[PDB]
Formats: structure tokens, C-alpha cells, sequence
């Protein structure tokens, strides 16, 4: 009983561990994996030194975590339908690192999305790496439609000519047409990478359309819609790049790989490839469409877009309240956790923000259905609606609490 | 139940354990964490998006996180005598090129040891983003000696005059002196970093000296001597460069951090506080000595620098077998695995090597004392020499199972 030796730290956990059971989780980039996953994490794999690839180590005694690399491998490629897999990025950011690394140099110009738009902090933040070493131009959303205009998005690249179009984002609503982005890279001479984070798990599902017969580079977490656990992977289908993003991956940016996560990806991406994912990539849908249809009815919201065809919206609650960062702590005190989130062209301090975002992956995978989304969503505008209320919220807290206990997270 | 869902995957984890459990392992950079760390990276800590800082996240939900972090914030501080942490790298490399991105600029000069004399990749290695991105320059340790000589380098730092001195080692057998390299920095009016990921549990056992007190910033993996899970440490006394730090790590070159890895890293830092951890080092250093002494008294092999004081060392093995790949491959066939590598002013192919390097750490944890470190010492002789008499190496094999069966490792 090693518990014993350090309560501090596992009385933390215990009350993390009860934290997540009694809430509502809808940050849209959480999910809540399997307990094997989990247990994966978890194992002496922790212990082995693998620098290098499956069969072509640096170490001895390496064949048995190359078989359990391999399967990684071999299920994000079948998955995927991609040829080739590279699954020892440490993170999402790691593998953008390296897609850019193995792609353009220092200095290159690449477009990516607009971060109040949805585009990620490494496609071009000038406080990211990703900013600070090549020249990013960003693309933006039509400021009427809150669409992708892949004609503007032409225009913009015949004048920028960048060496790479990234295309993928962090909150962005709809389907995203990769054929047109590689119509676009392909019109100017430019690579096209896809970061598919958010959307992996629907790509895999068949609910949203895949990157990767159009991408020279797919990038994605394996934590989000994939709901495995938090690292890093890149796809594609061109051999001389995949050297390349090996040789980015390591000895370029990374040392030696966490192959117990690896492992755990591995467990994660047989689930993804069961077919009873499908259902889960189905409901995550409804939930979503559920939840946004709540706020597009009522008259003192409006969800960017108009509405949501994938697992994520966003919403301005600046007419009910001051800001995102408010409306996210008011949802906080009912036991609701989300994230204020920047909306297209917003206007406000980024530390402020005009938004919500709001995602049905992590109530999806506790089971919640259609009805329960869409009372999620009262709840949440009845919260915002009397937010210095403070009998109000105690209610809705009571509420919530009938719901998490009748899904219960393990 | 979850591993009948997927036996590939299970039984290659479970074999490796078996593996773990049935080879010695010497691999220097190696350890055997305890049934709590494990336990503590298999937490549903990884369902939890955590960007920023205690108190300072871009997500609502983190208080309880802030907790699990802050321990372990608070107790490499305490443990290591340092002002201020970062536990959010993901791995040694991550922790180096954030502090990198802190204090230098692109093309900057940086001094580094020397791949050969025992630098990592990340001080320089044209392959590495590090030898990419700035402008390394190496020194070496004495060709006589084999030991660092503080006043070449200081002679060859007025020359080269960098902006940042890197020490520290992955096959450096002897104690460093940070003063003096500290003395040398300010000398040339250069910062230093001290990469002490090998030795940072001997600096926590009170073996080897601290290099906090000198370095401008120290980076350390948490696993290796340390005995942690994998992932990285910052360390520093100036508030300035901490605020770099912080702000270099995320958003410079991480996203979300691996906070059941950060709850790994707090039951670990934790276990290294208490009284025992001094025991496990002094265990470290006299079992790696132990070793030492029977390639120094046989005539055949020769220990780089003549010995070590910490724990690990280099062997030429030269005169037995052709290389060090080779001398690698004949011990694995006896399930002690090591790594073939590099001696100081290498004339082998870095594929090859004259070298191999032994650690004590990862027996030193399993409970080995130096009878069984001289026992180990005299089979790897013993296997070398008779590697080709498939006789005797089966017979060597036979007695490793009896000296494992004996320590268990968990
Ligand atoms: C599109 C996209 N790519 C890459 C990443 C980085 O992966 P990490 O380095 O593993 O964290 C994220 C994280 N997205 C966060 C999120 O969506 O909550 C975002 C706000 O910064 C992402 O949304
Ligand atoms: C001194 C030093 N710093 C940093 C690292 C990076 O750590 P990672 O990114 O967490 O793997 C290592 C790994 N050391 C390996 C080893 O010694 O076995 C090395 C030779 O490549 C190291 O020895
Ligand atoms: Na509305
Ligand atoms: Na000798």
C-alpha cells in the first residue's frame, strides 16, 4: 500500500477522480477514455529506452516494444488508410514541429487558420515556435457565412504563395473540404498538411470526411474525438516524407519515445477500429447538433456558424453576459466545465472573449444521449440567464448532480 | 475482460514484463520505478486539458490539477534547492530546447560537449534541432586523462566565445565541478545550462555535487538516476528567466501538459526526498564501482578515465571483440543487455563503437548489492571472452535466471 506513503498526492487524484465523475465535461477537446487505456499508461513500459524505430533501435532488448510499436503503426495506418505512421510525437504540437521540420525551412511562408478563427496555437502564434520560425499568414472565416471561402482562401495563396497551407482547427464547426485545400496547395506549388486533432475520432467514425487521401501530412492528437490517451501521431502517404518525419521526429526534435503511451495508443486505436466506434462517432454528432439546436432557438445566443455538423460549437453570450471568460465561470459554479473560447473577428481581450465553446465528446462516451444534451444546454442557458442568482444555480447544481449519477463515469 | 478485447497488444506488454523481470538490465539511463509511479501515469489525470500555469489556465476544472502540479512544483524545489520549476516537459530533449528558446537566439553560439566524450544529441548533434538551429561548437574531454580540463575549455571558450555553456553528460563517469564551469561562463560572460539528467538522483541522494547553485537553469529528465517516470524538469534561482521559462515551454514548444505524468513526477520527487533515496544512492555508486573494478583488474579490458564515480562507466572492449555492437549482441545472448557506445576520440564507425557503457542503477533497485554487481561484472568478462563458445554462454545464461529468480523485480 504505496498510498499510504504519499496521501497529499493521492488524496489529489481521489478528489480529481471525483471531480470529473460529478461534471458535466463538455471542453471539446477532453474526452474519457477506457480503463484500458488507461491501464496501458500505467505499465513497466515506462521503463525501456527505445530511441530509434521498430527494428532499428539504439538499445538491446527492444523486440518486444518494437512489436508493441508496430501494432500502433499498423492500426493508424489500417485505421487510417494511410501508408505510412509515425506514432512518437509526445503531443500534437510535437508532431506539427515536426511535419514543419521535415516539409519547409526556417523562414518559409505557410498559411494556416486564424487563431480568433479556430486555427491552433502551432499553425503560426507568434508566441509558439511555430510563429517564431517561419512566416505564417493566416486565412480567415468569411465574416458574414463564419465559412471557410475557398475561393478567398485561393485568392489569398495566389498572392502569398506560401511553401505550406495548414488546414485543420481547434474550433471551427464544419466540414472542412480537403479536397478544395489541396486544390488550393496544388494551384500554388504548396505542401498541404492537415491537423485533424479535433476530428480524428469522427474521420474514424466516417462522420467527417478524411484528410489523408488529400494531405501530403496528416497530423492529430490521439487524445479528443479519438479518445486514446494524450501524444502525438503523423500520417502519409509518400515514402520519402515519411523518412523525412521519422528523422524530424527523432533525433530532430524528440529523444526517446513514451512507449507505454504508445502502448496505450495502440489500445485505443483497436477501439477506434471496432465497429461499435461508429455508434459512438454517430452520437457524437446528435449530442452536438442537440445541444447548438438549445442555443440557436433561443434569441439571446447565436452559435457560430449558424450550427455545427461535428462534435464542437461555439456561442456568444455577450448579450447575457460581459464575456466568455464570465459565462465559463458561472457554468463552473453549476458543476458545467467548458472553455471561453475567441469567436470569428472577435472583438474583446483575448484573455475575455466573446464565446463558449462547447463539445459532446467526453458526455457522449459516459453515455448521455440526445435528450440529455439538449437538457445540458437549458441548463446552461437557465444558468447564464440568472448568473447572480444564487438559489437558481444551487437548483441547477442539484439537478446535474441526478444526471452524473445516472451516467456514471466508470 | 479489457485484455481479452485485445490480446496482440497484451501479451506483448505482459512479455516485456516477463523480459524486464528475466534480463539484467545495465542500460545506464535505466531504472525500475516503483508500483506508484506506474500507477500514478495510469490515472484519469489524462482525460484533464491543463495549457497554463497553476492558477493561470485557459480552461475551467483545474483546481484540483493545480494541486497535483503544485506538489510537484513545490517538491523538485525543495528536493533540488531550487527557487522555481517547470514539470511540464515532456521529455529531457523538450526541457532542453525550451530553455534554449529562453536564453539564446537562432544562430547563437552555444559550447557543448562533445558526442563522443558523452554530450546528448540535444547539445549540439547536427541531427538534432539543437546543432540545427544554433551554432555549436563542442569540447572534448583530454585525450590522456579522459577527464574534463577546466582550463582547456575556459582557453577554448575565450575563442569561441558563446552565449551559453552546456555541461553535463550521458557517458561521463566522473563528478563534475560546476563552480568551475560557472567560473568559466562568467569568465566569457556566457550563460550555463547544466543538463543533469543522468546524475540528478545522485544530486538528490547527496552523491554527486548540484550543479543548482551554479548553473543559470538546470534541466533533468525525471526518469533515469532520479527513478521517475518519463519527462522533464527545469530548474533556476532567477525569476526573470523562470518567467522565460515558463512562457517557453507553453505556448513556445508544448501544448497541454501530461498531468498524470506531472502526478508521476510528484510521487517520485516525494519518494526521492525521503531518507531511504540516500541508501539507494550510495547503493548506485558503490554496486557501478563494483563493476568498474573487475574490467579494471582484468588485463584484456580497459574503464574509461580509469573508473567512475557516479553510476555508470565505459569499457573498451576492443581486444575481446571486433566492437561494441558486437560486444552488445554477445551479452544480450545472455540476457544482460546493455548499450554498445562511443568511447572519447572514437576511431570506430558510431554504428560500431569500441565501447560499451554499464549502469547500475536499474539492479541497484531491484536490491543488488556489490556481490552480485562483481558476479555481473565477471559473466559480461566471461561472455565476451568466450563468445564464441555457444557452451558457455548457455551456461552463463543459466546462472543469470538463478541471480534474477533471486531478485525480483517488483
Ligand atoms: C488542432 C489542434 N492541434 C494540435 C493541438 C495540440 O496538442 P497538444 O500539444 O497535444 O496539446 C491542439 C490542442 N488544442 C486545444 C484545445 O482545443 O483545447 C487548444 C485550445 O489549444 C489542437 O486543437
Ligand atoms: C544528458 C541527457 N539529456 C537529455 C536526454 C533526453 O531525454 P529524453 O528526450 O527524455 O529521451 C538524455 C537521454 N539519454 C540517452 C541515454 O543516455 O540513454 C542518450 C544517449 O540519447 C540524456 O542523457
Ligand atoms: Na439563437
Ligand atoms: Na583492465
Amino acid at each position: 500500500d504505496y498510498k499510504a506513503f504519499d496521501p497529499e498526492l493521492w488524496n489529489a487524484i481521489d478528489a480529481e477522480a471525483e471531480r470529473q465523475q460529478n461534471n458535466i465535461e463538455l471542453i471539446a477537446s477532453e474526452n474519457v477514455v477506457s480503463k484500458a487505456v488507461m491501464a496501458a499508461q500505467g505499465t513497466l513500459l515506462t521503463n525501456k529506452y527505445a530511441e530509434g524505430y521498430p527494428g532499428k533501435r539504439y538499445y538491446g532488448g527492444t523486440a518486444v516494444i518494437d512489436v508493441v510499436e508496430t501494432l500502433a503503426i499498423e492500426r493508424a495506418k489500417k485505421l487510417f488508410g494511410a501508408k505510412f505512421a509515425n506514432v512518437q510525437p509526445h503531443s500534437g504540437s510535437q508532431a506539427n514541429a515536426a511535419v514543419y521540420m521535415s516539409l519547409i525551412q526556417p523562414g518559409d511562408t505557410v498559411m494556416g487558420m486564424d487563431l480568433s478563427a479556430g486555427g491552433h496555437l502551432t499553425h503560426g502564434a507568434p508566441v509558439s515556435f511555430s510563429g517564431k520560425t517561419y512566416n505564417f499568414v493566416s486565412y480567415n472565416v468569411d465574416k458574414e457565412s463564419e465559412l471557410l471561402d475557398y475561393d478567398a482562401i485561393l485568392a489569398q495563396a495566389k498572392e502569398v504563395r506560401p511553401k505550406l497551407i495548414v488546414a485543420g482547427a481547434s474550433a471551427y464547426s464544419r466540414i472542412i473540404d480537403f479536397a478544395k485545400f489541396r486544390e488550393i496547395a496544388d494551384a500554388v506549388g504548396a505542401y498541404l498538411m492537415v491537423d485533424m486533432a479535433h476530428i480524428a475520432g469522427l474521420v474514424a467514425s466516417g462522420h467527417h470526411p478524411s484528410p489523408v487521401p488529400y494531405a501530403h501530412v496528416t497530423t492529430t492528437t490521439t487524445h479528443k474525438t479519438l479518445r486514446g490517451p494524450r501524444g502525438g501521431l503523423i500520417l502519409t502517404d509518400d515514402e520519402d516524407i515519411a523518412k523525412k518525419l521519422n528523422s524530424a521526429v527523432f533525433p530532430g526534435l524528440q529523444g526517446g519515445p513514451l512507449e507505454h503511451v504508445i502502448a496505450a495508443k495502440a489500445v485505443a486505436l483497436k477501439e477506434a477500429l471496432d465497429p461499435a466506434f461508429k455508434e459512438y462517432g454517430e452520437n457524437v454528432i446528435k449530442n452536438a447538433a442537440a445541444m447548438a439546436d438549445v442555443f440557436n432557438q433561443h434569441p439571446d445566443f447565436r452559435v457560430i456558424s449558424g450550427g455545427t455538423n461535428n462534435h464542437l460549437f461555439l456561442v456568444d453570450v455577450t448579450k447575457v453576459v460581459e464575456n466568455g471568460k464570465v459565462a465559463q465561470n458561472v457554468l463552473e459554479e453549476v458543476n458545467i466545465t467548458l472553455n471561453k473560447n475567441s469567436i470569428p473577428y472577435e472583438q474583446l481581450s483575448p484573455f475575455k472573449t466573446s464565446g463558449i465553446r462547447v463539445g459532446s465528446p467526453a458526455i457522449t462516451s459516459r453515455g448521455m444521449g440526445e435528450a440529455e444534451s439538449r437538457q445540458i444546454a437549458e441548463w446552461m442557458v437557465e444558468a447564464l440567464e440568472n448568473h447572480d442568482k444564487p438559489e437558481v444555480l444551487e437548483r441547477i447544481r442539484g439537478d446535474v448532480k441526478v444526471l452524473t449519477d445516472a451516467f456514471p463515469l466508470y
